[PDB]
């Protein structure tokens, strides 16, 4: 189940969020913690393509192995807020499961800047959801949350001290693979 309205980053820059590079997932919490494994890799490219705005999501359990790759045009609620119908394709954007109206994640932007951000999603996938999901994100892999996205955080009344961390699990990206994921 999902119970937050998360509020957007007033004056959110959408031309410097989707400037087609990648954020990497360094820090989740979910307010549901088992929806989500306690070791987890996600990383995503969010761009604009054609003149549509697009996102490419990759997640993998570094654990069992299991690999996703999600690719969404967004549909605009207000500014910094989405709503992401998603297809599920293979690493080179090949179709495995097509977009159907009832696979969708909402996506907001709480705080951004050139290189760091704090989200929340929504997921759902049918009649069932992978519950309220925060994530800071950074445009390096490998960087500790600054004082900007960690304030964010306690202004959003969540405790970044709870946050699981996703540095110690040996996560590999492929960043090209997600950059031209944002054309499929």
């Amino acid at each position: 189940a999902c119970t937050k309205n998360a509020i957007a980053q007033t004056g959110f820059n959408k031309d410097k969020y989707f400037n087609g590079d990648v954020w990497y997932v360094t820090d989740y919490l979910d307010l549901e913690p088992d929806d989500v494994p306690k070791r987890y890799c996600a990383a995503l490219a969010a761009g604009t393509a054609s003149g549509k705005l697009k996102e490419a999501l990759y997640h993998y359990d570094p654990k069992t192995q299991d690999t996703f790759y999600d690719v969404s045009e967004l549909q605009v609620e207000s500014l910094g807020k989405y709503t992401a119908n998603f297809k599920k394709v293979d690493k080179n954007g090949n179709v495995k499961v097509a977009v159907t109206a009832g696979n969708y994640y909402t996506f907001t932007v709480m705080y951004a800047d050139d290189s760091s951000a704090l989200i929340h999603t929504c997921l759902h996938k049918g009649n069932k959801d992978l519950g309220d999901l925060y994530a800071v994100l950074n445009r390096n892999k490998d960087a500790a949350a600054g004082d900007k996205v960690k304030s964010a955080v306690s202004a959003a009344t969540l405790e970044f001290s709870k946050f699981i961390s996703t540095k110690e699990n040996n996560c590999a990206y492929d960043n090209d693979s997600l950059k031209s994921l944002l054309t499929k």
